[PDB]
């Protein structure tokens, strides 16, 4: 597939399927935070095209910067303790 997909950390804070954030670190999302937890004003259905919509709010730069801290931040989905950079 032409997407990337890591496994996310047991302490990354996974929730489910959905647009978010995380820090790839030895190719392991060592944090994650999504759309809909940053956002609370969102409506929609995790799509692909919102990363171009909400890839620029305050508090999703926000979010994207805290995890800077760590490691590399991606912007993607996540399903099954997995992550995938969109």
């Amino acid at each position: 597939m032409a997407n990337k997909t890591y496994k996310i950390g047991k302490n990354a804070g996974y929730d489910g399927c959905g647009l978010c954030l995380a820090a790839i670190s030895e190719n392991e999302a060592i944090k994650v935070k999504y759309l809909r937890d940053i956002c609370p004003d969102y409506d929609g259905d995790d799509k692909a095209e919102d990363w171009l919509r909400w890839g620029t709010d305050s508090r999703v730069k926000a979010a994207a910067l805290e995890m800077e801290q760590y490691a590399y931040t991606s912007v993607g989905m996540a399903s099954c303790w997995e992550f995938v950079e969109l």
